[PDB]
C-alpha cells in the first residue's frame, strides 16, 4: 500500500509554467494513481474525524477533484467556489490576487452556506495564500462564523509563507504534503 | 434515504444563463446534499461494477466533482481533460464547440492514457454532445481503443439529441437523470 510520502514522490515540478519564473507543482500523478489518491484522502479524513464539518468548500477547479472526494468520504455536501460568471443564481463575491494572476473575482452561491455551517475549505496548493484568504472572506460574508472554518491543502509551498498570510483570518490549516527543503 | 428521483427534484433550471436563450441546468444542490450525491454516486458505481474501468476521465471543471468521487469509489485513478493552457507537460489537443461557446480547445496529458486503458468519460451535462465527441477523440489520439471507452453523464437533455451525435464515436452512454418531458 502506498504512503503519503510515496504520493509526494509522484509530484513533478514544471519550470516556467504557465508563465516564466513560476515553478509549477503538477499533482496530476497522485490523482491518476489510486493508491496515492487513497493515501492522501485517508490522511485528510482521519484528520477531521472528530471535527463536525458540515460542508467541504472546494476552491476553484483546482480544488474540485480531491475536494469532492473528501466531501463524499466525510459524508457531507460539496460546495464550489468559482471565478465570477460561472455560478448561476444569487451569489456572494470577492476580488483577490494569486501567485500568477492578479485581479481575480471569486463567487459562491448564497444559499449554499450560512451560520449553521462548519466549513472545510480545500485547495490543491497553498502558495501566496491570496486565494485562500479571499475564500475565507467569501464564506464569512455568506454567514459562516470565523471559528467554524477549517482549511486543508494537498500541497504547501512553505517558502512563500502563505500560512502566515492566511493566519490573519484562519489558523486551522492542515497541509498533507509540504515542499521538500 | 434519498433516491435518484429525489436528487432530480433538486435540480434548478435557470433562464438566460450564462447568455440569453440558454436554459441552464444548475446541479449544485445535488452536490451540496450528501444523500442526493450518494444516490447518484451509487447509481453510477453499480452500473459499472462489472466493467473493467482503469481510469475515469472528467471532462473539464464541470465534470471534476462527481468525476473524482466516482474514480475513488471505483478504486481507479482520475484524469482531467481541460481547456488548453491549464495542463502542464506533454499534451494531446483537440478543438470543438459546445452549446454556449464555439471554438474551445481541450487537452489531456499524454502520459495519463494509453492502449491499456478502459476509460469511463464523465461529464455533468450532455447537451449538444460537442464536448463529449471531442473528448472521445482526445482519448483515442492518446492511444485508448474505441471499444474501451464508456460514457457517463449526470444529466441528459434529450431534446438536443446529443446522444445520437456522440453515437458516431461511442454508443455506451449512461445518463443518471434525463430531463423531464
Ligand atoms: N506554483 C504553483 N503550482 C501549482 N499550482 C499553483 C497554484 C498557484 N500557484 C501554484
Ligand atoms: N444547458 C446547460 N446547462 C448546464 N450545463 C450545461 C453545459 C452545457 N450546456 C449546459
Amino acid at each position: 500500500t502506498m504512503s503519503v510520502a510515496d504520493a509526494h514522490a509522484l509530484i513533478k515540478t514544471i519550470p516556467d509554467f504557465p508563465t516564466k519564473g513560476i515553478a509549477f507543482k503538477d499533482l496530476s500523478d497522485i490523482l491518476s494513481t489510486p493508491a496515492a489518491l487513497d493515501a492522501v484522502r485517508k490522511e485528510v479524513t482521519a484528520h477531521y474525524k472528530d471535527v463536525p464539518i458540515t460542508k467541504v468548500v472546494g476552491i476553484e477547479s483546482r480544488g474540485f477533484i480531491l475536494g469532492g472526494i473528501v466531501a463524499n468520504s466525510l459524508g457531507v455536501g460539496f460546495v464550489a467556489l468559482r471565478k465570477a460568471g460561472k455560478l448561476p443564481g444569487d451569489v456572494c463575491k470577492c476580488t483577490f490576487d494569486m501567485e500568477y494572476q492578479k485581479g481575480v473575482t471569486i463567487e459562491v452561491q448564497k444559499r449554499q452556506l450560512g451560520p449553521h455551517d462548519v466549513v472545510l475549505l480545500h485547495d490543491d496548493v497553498l502558495a501566496t495564500g491570496g486565494t485562500l484568504l479571499a475564500a475565507i472572506e467569501l464564506c464569512e460574508t455568506a454567514g459562516v462564523k470565523p471559528e467554524n472554518i477549517y482549511i486543508n491543502v494537498l500541497y504547501e509551498i512553505e517558502a512563500l509563507k502563505g500560512r502566515e498570510k492566511v493566519g490573519q483570518k484562519c489558523t486551522r490549516l492542515f497541509s498533507v504534503i509540504r515542499e521538500h527543503h
